[PDB]
């Protein structure tokens, strides 16, 4: 309480995007850097040619370093943020299948008969909202021939390009992919839900020029709300 | 005893690093549809800590990288070297190939950190031979560096088991690193109580028929 007040007192930082030379640390997970970097790396050259960014997993910790200001903004689903943060909602995963262009079998829209007979690729994706998808096909009593599991995307293009597995992922995931790799989606025959993916900030932050700059650069380019 | 790889229902347990799982899993998962139908495959990071332990009880069967840890109770046999390169997009306005340490210096980088793995000391090697480089972007891994190089003018030092795997998908290029970063060695690890299991010994044989450099 006392806090608020003496956040509000001091004199906020100038920030000059054409002249800044601030490390903007950033939280987020495989999927988001693979998804938000290349588009903000683009823009930041017109934009910003002179700040750094660094990024990390949140998985810290996360919560104090985000008080002291060692990080500026978390983006996904973070549920213990809560008090003395503000956050704002970007956009939501939504689940899609994927597989090899010229897939001798696999269909579009695939259905959920197909599914259970082909053979899959699996990414385990731990404490993200991606790793919920496992549990959630198990309970619903969809069956999976798991030829491979991995815990992490990164191979999951090249993965599919050379075989006749196919993969749960987010589309986001997917765009990057199908054009490096040759590859097709299908909507999903299961019943998978949305993930909400936002963007997080201390209050402490909240009226920081430089930290406000950023995040409305993050609703700008990714905002879908 | 024995072991039968076509009809096998055996699930094997492989850690490796991002890069590993990147550059081996795609021809692994090839050859196993053929010789393996029917067995199961899981991997995980060295750096998901008690890799000695799970090793020395059979929950992992195999490690792969550069795993110096892995000393007393491990077998380990070389299978190739990672050589660093420098990667941007082919239509980069400036970047040339090879590239001169001018260039190198002026031109701006992404970094991969990749803590704990050979890949992890380039940072720490290339200041202490007084090599500038502008970090515009540090990253932790590797998964978003051939969309960003892509999207961007930045180059990265990466190791040409990855560039290998970037230059078509991303339209990227690659040059013979400048600097003098040391090649990094890397082995197949497994433990002793596991030198003789048949399975173990198959799933190794197929590595080194379709990774070994030594020829």
């Amino acid at each position: 309480a006392l806090n608020t007040l003496q956040t509000a007192l001091t004199t906020r930082d100038s920030f000059d995007p054409f002249a800044s030379t601030r490390t903007f640390n950033l939280a987020m997970t495989d999927i988001g850097e693979m998804s938000v970097m290349p588009p903000l790396m683009e823009a930041l050259a017109q934009r910003a040619p002179h700040i750094q960014i660094s990024t990390l997993r949140p998985n810290g910790n996360l919560k104090e370093d985000m008080e002291s200001g060692a990080v500026d903004l978390a983006l996904g689903l973070l549920p213990e943020l809560q008090t003395g943060f503000f956050q704002r909602r970007l956009f939501r995963h939504r689940y899609v299948c994927m597989f090899r262009k010229d897939h001798p079998s696999a269909k579009s829209p695939m259905s959920l008969k197909q599914f259970s007979e082909l053979e899959h690729v699996g990414v385990v994706a731990l404490n993200t909202g991606h790793g919920e998808v496992d549990g959630l096909l198990e309970r619903a009593g969809i069956k999976r021939r798991m030829r491979l599991v991995v815990p992490h995307f990164i191979a999951i293009g090249p993965i599919l390009h050379s075989t006749d597995l196919i993969a749960t992922v987010p589309q986001r995931f997917a765009v990057r992919c199908e054009v490096p790799f040759g590859l097709t989606t299908s909507p999903h025959p299961a019943k998978l839900p949305d993930i909400a993916i936002n963007l997080f900030w201390h209050a402490k932050y909240n009226r920081d020029p430089g930290n406000m700059w950023l995040r409305q650069l993050f609703v700008e380019l990714f905002s879908e709300a």
